[PDB]
């Protein structure tokens, strides 16, 4: 029995759009816990986040929708779906529409904390890979993350 709720941070991102994760970017995302709540169809998504270099933390709640993905308001509109799910990491494939109408496709991977497994790592960039997105758009968040625990 898998369980996919729970403490989740960052290791890497990927990005058809480099403006939306570099420095002090929406996109850079420090993951701390997702909740998931079939029972009310929802996501509840905790996580850090940096502007003028210092780190602010939301707390938000996604609606689930067909298939199995979610819809969360943040930096414009987003559908995201966890694509694969281990018992050390998480996948997530997002699709943003910002505020100006600019279609970004992303995807992170998610652990326990801090130590990557090698086997979680492929499957991330493979998915990235399908996903169009360049192995040199990819960050290494866990030595961006810097933020309280
Ligand atoms: C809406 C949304 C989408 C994707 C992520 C990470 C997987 C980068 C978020 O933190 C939030």
């Amino acid at each position: 029995p898998f369980e996919l709720s729970g403490k989740w941070i960052t290791s890497y991102i990927g990005s058809s759009d480099l403006e939306k994760i570099g420095e002090n970017a929406p996109f850079q995302v420090f993951m701390r816990s997702i909740e998931f709540d079939d029972k009310e169809s929802k996501v509840y998504l905790n996580f850090f986040s940096k502007e003028n270099g210092i780190c602010e933390e939301f707390s938000l709640i996604g609606t689930k929708q067909e298939g199995n993905t979610y819809d969360v308001n943040y930096a414009g509109n987003n559908k995201f779906v966890v694509s694969y799910a281990s018992e050390t990491a998480l996948i997530i494939s997002n699709i943003n529409v910002d505020e100006e109408g600019d279609k970004t496709i992303m995807t992170g991977l998610l652990g326990k904390g801090t130590d990557i497994e090698d086997q979680d790592l492929e499957k991330f960039k493979e998915v990235t890979r399908e996903n169009g997105i360049p192995e040199e758009n990819i960050v290494n968040i866990i030595e961006r993350d810097d933020c309280p625990a």
